[PDB]
């Protein structure tokens, strides 16, 4: 990993290798005292089409809920890339350490989800763009949600996978998504994962089975809302064309409740500037 | 293994079951008439309920302070004696250590704080060394995250002091501040002393750079002359020449924005509970 570069705007916090933010910088903005991601791709052949196709693409996205593009440098050596950073750890691990979350908490989390899986919709990214299967937590007193989109350990669970998408090498991203989300919600709920057995999640055929025949079931001593449970079923719905959809979802009694009404950085010519002064390698 | 089934439902709402972590193999639930989230241990009926058990849970029942683990209450059940305490919903320090890369010397020093107001408080009770589990503090949920020392139980060697590796007699109460010394480092530098990060199962040589007090505090971090220095001062092989809980107490790095703040079960019921759970059903 290359050396320590602007020490006039980035403080070296950490160097990092093994989350979804990848093999990564952790840096400190001696202003902002923001923390933040930095990547870095070798000068020269690397510095190539979908590259800088990724770099622009990410950098259209703009919601919160969304772990943004800050900035691009040109060192010597690499090209690094500056993100922002959620350092309050995965979202799965604070609900491991809450057993399970309260239906409020749950549709606090799930209305952030929604939000920036719409706004990511509505600028064309579905499915394998958009890593809903782990999403983090900025750091703040009161967590804010963050979705990674575009990485250019950590355990993944086969129950993400809508049936669909089992079953086809064709599908809408889009409705897969809506799955995913519901998967989300679910172990937020129950905390645990529906479909897998949790007693032997290295059962794949088993998993895959449940997930193909939607056989789900919500513990006993859990307790929600019909209204929430409703919802649930709503999304677990093996074919697409009839799932709950997220507009539908949007106007959904239980997702309404309590929800918030909310929901100068560089000249894209410069960064193509840099893009192209970085494809040489000195 | 596997455990005995919900009891008390009208009391407590079960919350979930778990199978490892720091809380062992445990069930979470909720006390309805607190809205508090608790965690729950069991123990087997008859033999198993021997006077270390008996011992271990009076000397938790006697733990009053905020920022220990605390003892809730005992119960029991048919098949288990059901032991019901505080549940640190935060989860271990590390993982916040993890996340954040390393954190200030303010942030440090704000953990450190509580780290040694319960130290110095189970040490004046009479309970050091491996009574805590040290090397593996938790926090609360409290978005303001207070920091939670397990005592009693029912990794990386660089918790070990030096005399505890050589020595035959030793203080617990000496090697304890060196246990803190570490945590206080880890928290600043976002990896543990003497460990070789890139040789992480060299307990060779680990072990040998705890002995010859080898650590190095990365160019990249910068804290305070204050800190630095109380850090050489817990960082010493000799227990005789160790900072000791009360020097540090006074230390300026310690003291600086310092807060100043730094109904139980009957212990008859309690005794009496855990005779009746020494016969097996
Ligand atoms: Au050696």
């Amino acid at each position: 990993l290359p050396i320590m570069h602007d020490s006039d705007r980035y403080e070296l916090v950490k160097d990092i290798g093994s989350g979804n933010f990848g093999v990564a910088r952790l840096m400190r903005d001696k202003q902002s005292n923001e923390l933040v991601a930095v990547k870095y791709i070798e000068r020269g052949e690397k510095i190539d089409e979908n590259v800088k196709r990724e770099i622009i693409n990410h950098r259209s996205l703009r919601h919160p809920n969304i772990v943004r593009f800050k900035e691009v440098i040109l060192t010597p050596t690499h090209l690094a890339i500056v993100m922002e950073y959620a350092s309050g750890g995965e979202l799965f691990e604070r609900i491991c350490n809450a057993g399970r979350f309260s239906e409020d908490e749950a549709r606090f989390f799930f209305q952030q989800l929604i939000s920036g899986v719409s706004y990511c919709h509505a600028m064309q990214v579905c499915h394998r763009d958009l890593k809903l299967e782990n999403t983090l937590l900025d750091g703040s007193p009161a967590p804010r949600l963050k979705i990674c989109a575009f990485g250019y350990d950590t355990v993944g669970t086969p129950a993400y996978i809508a049936p669909e998408v089992l079953l086809k090498k064709e599908y809408d991203g889009k409705v897969a998504d809506v799955w995913s989300c519901g998967v989300t919600l679910y172990v937020m709920l129950v905390g645990a994962y529906p479909f897998e057995d949790p007693e032997e999640p290295k059962n794949f055929r088993k998993t895959i089975h449940r997930i193909l025949n939607v056989q789900y079931a919500i513990p006993d001593y859990v307790h929600i809302s019909p209204e929430c449970r409703h919802l649930i079923s709503r999304i677990f719905v093996a074919d697409p064309a009839k799932r709950i959809s997220i507009p539908e979802i949007r106007n959904h009694e239980w997702f309404l409740k309590n929800l918030p009404a909310d929901l100068p950085g560089q000249s894209i010519e410069e960064i193509m500037q840099i893009i192209a002064e970085a494809t040489v390698p000195p």
